[PDB]
């Protein structure tokens, strides 16, 4: 703390209780562990000319060189202070002493527009054609090798650049790594006024106006683009200036020009022998109601891309033809030719992201909605089942949501593959889609949200047969209220018999129905257990609840029961034992006891080659059925049974259910199938 | 071509268009692209001559187009007087609006067509309209904006004038928004068009504690804008709330710190604006603004990851300016690797962590990543791309965070499994790899670089991939494909040898020699597979995921279990079937009289009744009878010797699975492999 106080007098500017502290022993050259600010650098920083010189008076070391390497007087280059330089000049080892990116006292003045600082530092040996030296890995990515003079344009210190010019014998085509000149810098300068003048000065120099900056942009480009006709002026006033010179995208001078609605920059380049055959100008200018470029340009006078979706796919042919403004990185059009769907705050279109096909949903910027939305995706984006988010792109006014772009809703893809599977078949798209629910709402509970307004509208599939969760305009964090996960998990019970009726029975129908209304709806006892446990929970539970036999395959529902028949104390009958403990209840009336009169008669004797009714010898009957079916002297048996995993499980619909519930938590767990 | 001849409409001559309206052109003839009529073409391009030739011929100057505006309604854009007039007595609405509310009057505005203005006040045009839209932009406060808005965003200081004095327009009137003229009047580029609508509209009482997008007062805008001109007119008002704050909850004063505006700041506090809204002095002092320093002193983010957290914890904690969505420091601190352009450093991106590999905004390589990332988000096993963000020189392209390489990985948990246990863990990683690749190159794109540090393991255990700076299409080349099913092949020894073998070691090493390099037949045989996938090599990936080597060892032991009890071996009709695709002719394998090699205990207590012949179907047999005894009571002796049955027979056997495998591959019997 007695360094700690020291840096504190510092900043208060207490001469005193500096003088007071390094006689008491402070470190002078105590630098800060997070950014490395050492008093010396401090007081340079505030401009403080007794500090600067009560510290140096106590040994602090002016080559001290802070986080990012810069020296107390390379930060007076930023001060502009002429007498700080003098009283650190004597200390410094070489006058271009940089920081870890190149950074010298003399750019430190450019940048800055210190000229008086400038001048001191010129006539006391600083390089003024230096070129930045930063760490290999920015240079690997041709960063840095900037100048001063580059710096000055940039900033739009019209003084800087003119000294620097004709006093300071500046190099006027200097490149940096990226093969930039200081007329790119220059023309970034928003105020239109100083990128005039430092222009003029740079052009009368002899800087090369065919040089590349940003998105492989001309000085001519930039110009159009800032909507200036006095700098379009100055570039075109050089004959060797190419005006067919092309952007990234392929655009032209010229062309931009068009599409900005600027007439006189239009036909100064005409003028000046841009050619007109780069695009369709007048239809450009036409739509852009400029009636007198119009008619100026009549007086001289492939396609490829191809969508994924299939439902979607020859209209999104059609907006890709078509031209629209961007919105960020977004291509839409509101219109009802390309409406997905409405919602309660405008509606559900389709847009193009980088070229790629989205669903875009709309929302007004203030929504908070809106922001209820956009917050649970940005966390949702390392969940699997949760439709892709792609992005959001502001207009101004309209909050759009890009998300992956899906083929159907739910409810809509139900009813389309309704009449494939026979009424009496399994039904394992009815597990592949629940599943896909079970991990989308589980995985988001533990990212923080639930999604408030489960709904087959809000399920979406694409066209690989996957399920999404969507639509989180309702959506909250639910650390607020720790029990409100119980909604989604009670409309996760409705959507399980929603999609184990195939969709038949309706969703609204499903909402004004009571619980014991829903359970009996379901037709096994396979769904009435599951959708008890998510009306009656107990913090992962539903990636718990995966291995609940209703996503057992009838096989593996057939390949258990035979498993358990085969311990070796169940074809013992040993009451004793452990197995059948667990088997033995209390409970109600199960529809297996008296298994035996319930099965045809001619099975019944063939086996007896001493069942009870227990539920041992059932699973005991099930073990040596399973392995002798297909044998030569049971073929007149087999056409009795049929299928036998339907055959045990129409007999007796609770069976699947009373073993998984009695073995859930024991040893024989392990005859269950891996989950 | 009737229709089609409409073309001469658009050179605008006279001759040919009096010519053809006599041979048969529809002047009502909408193209059913956007509805554009020859009348509304001719008002376009202001041809007085070609809209009386059209109105000739009955030309309605009430159709409409696609966004429902009326020849007469562009006629306020072009703003020619006489075109009004020829339009007026055959428009029954002077007021009639597009889809969108946009009248002729407003039309008038938004083009600055003064000459067009006068005339429609005179004739009854509503000054003060708010556009009435349509229900899916008013749901989201779409529109709503008047013809003194409309000047104000343009910048028309002339209309503006005239519209406030002579056309009684309210200043304070707001859009469903709730946004005033003087919300659009500071949006105007040009400061000196709008410094000027601005005294207009504040000399007339317009509003000033507005808000515009996002949450912005009119004195942020100015600030926003850096003009000290905007500053001094707005804060000359006394109702003015200083201490307004936007969405994100900056202030007035707080954003003129940020943006090194001495002046403003100065002037903001000379006016009452409070000072402990934020840390400003240090805001100034990071800024180098040693004036604005002095002049001042006068007066819970948890990362997920572990590997990166307490670095999480300290670039959410430092300030760093944005570069758009990304937030991000080049330090070595937050260094990840090192690359051939740029490196990989820690950053955050919408709050989010993320890793972000650095190029050139002209690498080549850069735009090879990023095109083949924008293909392949919805492929589950490739690393989940975020986005990409420019900082003018450096294309900045943000991926999630992953914890370790696979090769750190295999390091990193090279302790955890007995040396004879089965190696689940290599499953799970060659699967999401094959699934992987496989979409991959169903998205049309090819890794071309397929090496270990290209694959990631996130906090979860799962494996992604990554690194398609050298990607490609292969269209243009379809064979390259086999390059990546090569180097996936050495990826499936380089897992399986835990890697303990180098991949370097492996990729100087030929075909025939990674062969032998397997420990099992399973694994020689998926390696072969991926070497010589063919010239029809299409979707093989899918089909390889159920080769054996996917299987876990309690599927292979249930699956020779279920041969084993077919009724034609357990009787042994060598007739059948079944036996005639395992046993075909008079055997080689490590199987033959495989009776001999078993212990004789385990082989006589099996023999409790013809014996077990050293045939394969007897094998299985020997399996399934094995299988369905093993755990009772008085077999306890029997059970020790063997332990876990599936490991024994694949170790005394090991080419058991993968000849049951290859002789039921195409057949019925195919049912009883595991599931896939
Ligand atoms: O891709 C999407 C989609 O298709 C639909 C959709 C909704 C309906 O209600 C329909 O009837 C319909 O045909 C489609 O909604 C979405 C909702 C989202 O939040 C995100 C999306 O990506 C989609
Ligand atoms: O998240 C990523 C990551 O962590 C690593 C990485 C981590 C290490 O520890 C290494 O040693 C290494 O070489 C790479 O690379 C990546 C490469 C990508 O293209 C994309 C990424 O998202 C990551």
């Amino acid at each position: 703390s007695l360094e700690e106080m020291l840096t504190q007098a510092v900043q208060e500017a207490d001469i005193e209780q500096v003088r007071q502290l390094l006689e008491r022993g402070a470190d002078a050259n105590f630098q800060e562990e997070e950014w490395g600010w050492s008093p010396l650098h401090s007081a340079v920083q505030m401009d403080s000319e007794d500090l600067v010189a009560l510290l140096l008076k106590h040994g602090a070391d002016p080559c001290l060189r802070k986080r990012n390497g810069a020296t107390p007087f390379i930060i007076a280059g930023i001060t502009g202070n002429v007498r700080l330089l003098q009283l650190l000049l004597p200390n410094v080892e070489d006058v271009n002493e940089c920081d870890v990116n190149g950074f010298t006292a003399f750019m430190e003045a450019a940048v800055y527009g210190r000229v008086e600082a400038l001048r001191f530092l010129y006539e006391n040996g600083a390089d003024v054609n230096m070129h930045r030296k930063t760490k290999q890995d920015q240079e690997r990515i041709r960063k840095g090798g900037a100048t001063a003079l580059m710096d000055a344009a940039e900033k739009g210190h019209v003084g800087v650049v003119t000294i620097l010019l004709h006093a300071m014998k500046a190099e006027v085509d200097a490149r940096d790594n990226m093969g930039r000149n200081a007329l790119v810098y220059a023309l970034l300068n928003p105020d239109d006024g100083k990128a005039k003048a430092i222009t003029r000065l740079l052009l009368d120099h002899g800087a090369d106006v065919n040089v590349r900056g940003e998105g492989s942009k001309t000085p001519l480009i930039l110009a159009v683009e800032r909507k200036n006709l006095d700098l379009v002026q100055m570039l075109l006033e050089q004959e060797q200036i190419e005006v067919n010179d092309t952007d990234r995208e392929g655009k032209t001078a010229l062309l931009l020009a068009v599409e900005l609605r600027l007439e006189e920059i239009a036909k100064l380049l005409c003028h000046r022998g841009a050619s007109t055959n780069c695009g369709d100008l007048v239809a450009i200018a036409r739509r852009n109601y400029d009636s007198d470029l119009v008619k100026f340009l009549r007086l001289h006078k492939a396609e490829n891309w191809k969508p994924q979706s299939s439902r979607w796919g020859e209209a999104l042919k059609h907006l890709h033809r078509i031209w629209r403004p961007m919105i960020g990185k977004l291509k839409i059009f509101i219109d009802e030719e390309y409406k997905i769907a409405d919602t309660a705050e405008g509606g559900i279109y389709l847009g193009l992201y980088e070229d790629q096909e989205v669903a875009v949903k709309r929302f007004s910027e203030g929504s908070t909605r809106g922001q209820q939305e956009v917050s649970c995706l940005q966390s949702s984006r390392a969940n699997d089942n949760v439709v892709t988010f792609y992005g959001s792109e502001s207009d101004g006014s309209c909050l759009h949501v890009c998300l992956a772009l899906c083929e159907y809703t739910l409810q809509e893809h139900l009813a389309n593959h309704r009449g494939d599977a026979v009424p009496n078949e399994e039904d394992e798209s009815a597990r592949n889609i629940l599943s896909s629910l079970f991990k989308a709402i589980g995985e988001l509970h533990r990212s923080g949200y639930s999604h408030q307004d489960l709904q087959p509208q809000n399920i979406l599939i694409d066209s690989k047969n996957g399920t999404f969760l969507a639509d989180f305009d309702k959506s909250i964090k639910w650390a607020e209220d720790p029990q409100k996960i119980k909604r989604d998990l009670e409309a996760l019970g409705l959507l399980v018999l929603y999609v184990v009726k195939k969709g038949d029975i309706s969703f609204e129908t499903l909402k004004n129905q009571s619980f014991e209304e829903v359970i009996q709806g379901s037709p096994d006892e396979e769904t009435r257990d599951l959708i008890h446990h998510l009306f009656h929970p107990g913090e992962d539970r539903l990636s718990s609840l995966l291995a609940h036999p209703f996503f057992w395959s009838w096989e593996s529902r057939y390949r258990t029961l035979r498993d358990v028949g085969n311990e070796s104390d169940i074809k013992t009958r040993n009451q004793n034992s452990r197995i059948l403990q667990l088997l033995q209840p209390s409970e109600l009336s199960t529809s297996f006891a008296q298994w035996t009169t319930k099965i045809d008669s001619f099975v019944m004797e063939e086996m007896n080659a001493l069942y009870q009714d227990t539920l041992g010898d059932l699973l005991k009957f099930i073990r040596n059925l399973g392995e002798h079916i297909n044998e030569q002297k049971n073929k007149k048996m087999k056409s009795i049974i049929g299928e036998p995993s339907q055959y045990f499980q129409e007999k007796f619909p609770d069976l699947v259910m009373y073993v998984y519930t009695k073995l859930q938590n024991t040893e024989y767990m392990k005859h269950f199938p891996k989950t």
